[PDB]
């Protein structure tokens, strides 16, 4: 339970890992679907392919015991692409709430789906967009009885400030008092969600689109390859690091360590004095982390 | 200007780097003062030493052209230490607003100092605490005429939600309309501050305490050694990566690349399929990033 080795963890059967996760966490994980286009021009040679991969990873995440997955899918730069790109995107959005296989996926894995972000005001003031919003509203309610997992799709969910302000102003007008943090979170995500226990990005070290759910306890990981490339081994090593390594116990007692130990520890830092993770190099316009 | 090499950037004189930064950014940088205790039991053998190091790094940051530094200094776990630890902390806080040398530092470098977080309600409901709050209020106003730099100290600045809600409710009651994002930020930090262009942490890959100032454009870096260990070389390599490498231009045009290029790029990922940054190992209870 508390003393499983990485090797065993890596050898254990799926159901076993899931049980460990259900107990130790991560309860909430952020997994944006990024680098999609790149993955497309490298493995397939769109909207339809991206989805099968999204479904694969989501399936994987939930089958490993993770209760809630927060997945940013569309951020600001969107409205700045061509008209066709926007249509392709709005179609992808429509697929998350309309496609046959993913709907089966939600039902098969008892997944309640929610959407967050500024999509209701930002989405194109057109028909196709009003359809996406209606679709989003419908799915959220129709998957309402599923209780095994929670899936939150981020659509323009990069800055919740103005949204929190307005949500708070209305709540106080109708309730007489300001909302609690819990109510603020329910208001934005549509349901209460604990802080994120980990964020798995890729490439450039950066996080985004999970307003109010971030804390110093959100373990950060950045794969070298794009989101859809996520393998089993990689996921388990990430899981193992967060569950067993990030918060090691008992904490360290310096005063109890020998003068040599402190010395060995000091060298772990001074041996390579200028070492830093996050600096990279560029190849074909693509940034890659060094060291 | 736009085509300075890393080597030149690393060889350039301080004033030169500062000029490049003033023009290209980072305009806002987050630098929490973490791992202080650890650095103490490794280099000095407290409250007074931590400050000289804090001053050194802050001085360094501002002298490199960075306009605003956001520095989380005290988070939640604080109130959970012994009574003496809390007193030592409240004394450190008092030093930021009272000590002779740092006050000279603010004046010498024309630094306006601001405090953010839940410290006004969370700080001990004692005398020494009411003194810190008064001290914080006084400093903020007394450094009000400095315009070269802005320093924001985070004291319990881990979750601004409830604070934004209440600030928004009052603002609407008095103004008749909800505040804008800009006003919400001014309300929380006491002045408007642009989103953070970078966050330099250390050890475990994680970010914290800069509510509302985070975006996908906040470049993340994690040194291997604790905050106070920050060297010149490390800072410039971080700066160089963010200014020149993170957002390379022109963007990549896949369709224009040869079949071999795409192939070489594909191998950069498939050669080492399970590579991920953020997984570590533990030594003496201390986590260290691998790879």
């Amino acid at each position: 339970m508390n003393l499983v080795s990485e090797k065993e963890f890596l050898d254990l059967p799926l159901v076993s890992v899931a049980e460990i996760v259900r107990c130790r966490g991560p309860k909430v994980s952020v997994f944006p679907f990024d680098g999609t286009r790149r993955w497309f021009h490298l493995e397939c040679n769109y909207q339809q392919a991206a989805l099968r991969q999204s479904i694969r990873i989501l399936k994987m995440l939930f089958e490993h015991g993770i209760e809630t997955v927060i997945s940013p899918i569309f951020s600001d730069d969107l409205l700045d692409r061509g008209d066709r790109y926007i249509v392709q995107a709005l179609e992808g959005m429509a697929l998350l709430a309309n496609d046959e296989e993913i709907l089966s996926f939600y039902k098969e894995h008892e997944v309640h789906v929610l959407f967050y972000g500024d999509y209701k005001k930002r989405l194109p003031s057109t028909a196709q967009g009003a359809a996406v919003v209606k679709s989003f509203d419908d799915l959220t309610i129709s998957t309402s009885s599923n209780t095994e997992h929670r899936l939150c799709f981020g659509v323009f969910g990069n800055d919740a400030a103005e949204s929190v302000a307005q949500f708070s102003i209305s709540w106080n007008e109708t309730h007489g008092k300001p909302p609690t943090r819990r109510e603020i979170i329910e208001g934005y995500y549509g349901e209460y969600v604990d802080k994120a226990d980990m964020f798995i990005g890729f490439g450039r070290f950066s996080t985004f689109d999970f307003p109010l759910l971030s804390s110093g306890k959100t373990s950060l990981y950045f794969t070298v390859a794009p989101s859809y490339y996520m393998t089993e081994t990689t996921l388990r090593r990430i899981l193992y690091d967060h569950i067993y390594l990030r918060h090691f116990r008992p904490k360290p007692d310096y005063s109890a360590m020998s003068a040599d130990q402190l010395n060995v520890l000091r060298n772990r830092y001074r041996a390579q004095p200028d070492r830093v993770f996050g600096v990279g190099c560029v190849h074909d316009g693509i940034w890659f982390a060094e060291g």
